[PDB]
């Protein structure tokens, strides 16, 4: 996963 501000993707 990446950090794409004040959420996270997976």
């Amino acid at each position: 996963c990446v950090w794409e501000g004040n959420k996270l993707h997976c």
